[PDB]
């Protein structure tokens, strides 16, 4: 169950999985920059989002090494949706974008995580 991976590794195997997010337009452009509450005049986001997540934040993280296992960067990922999820209505734009990218990445995670171990 324990396994070591080296950052580059992890780098080279996970960051097409990012890209494939990055690709879907427009259903990627929600998710791109953190949410800024004030400037998007939703001041209850960070109320009801404790731990923000987004594309920009995953990217830096997979490039400075900051996942030392691929696990890390799945919660990441997953904790983005899930916040889109918990803090837009089903109807909205956002949810459904989400719902899209979700599944997506499903798609193109699951070879990776098979490839990794
Ligand atoms: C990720 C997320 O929850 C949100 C992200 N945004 C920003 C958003 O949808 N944008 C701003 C960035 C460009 C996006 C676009 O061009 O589609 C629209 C929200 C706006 C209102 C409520 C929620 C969100
Ligand atoms: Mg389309």
């Amino acid at each position: 169950r324990k396994k070591i991976f080296k950052p580059e590794e992890l780098r080279q195997a996970l960051m097409p999985t990012l890209e494939a997010l990055y690709r879907q337009d427009p259903e990627s452009l929600p998710f791109r920059q953190p949410v800024d509450p004030q400037l998007l005049g939703i001041p209850d986001y960070f109320d009801i989002v404790k731990n923000p997540m987004d594309l920009s934040t995953i990217k830096r993280k997979l490039d400075t090494g900051q996942y030392q296992e691929p696990w890390q960067y799945v919660d990441d990922v997953w904790l983005m949706f899930n916040n889109a999820w918990l803090y837009n209505r089903k109807t909205s734009r956002v949810y459904k974008f989400c719902s899209k990218l979700a599944e997506v990445f499903e798609q193109e995670i699951d070879p990776v995580m098979q490839s990794l171990g």
